[PDB]
């Protein structure tokens, strides 16, 4: 499901690509 990077508001048509993106504001592993 298309979701939004809760951090910056960037939305993507692919949820998993989103998750990778949203992790960027959170931090590395
Ligand atoms: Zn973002």
């Amino acid at each position: 499901k298309p979701c939004q990077c809760v951090m910056c508001g960037k939305a993507f048509t692919q949820a998993s690509s989103l998750i990778a993106h949203v992790r960027q504001h959170t931090g590395e592993k």
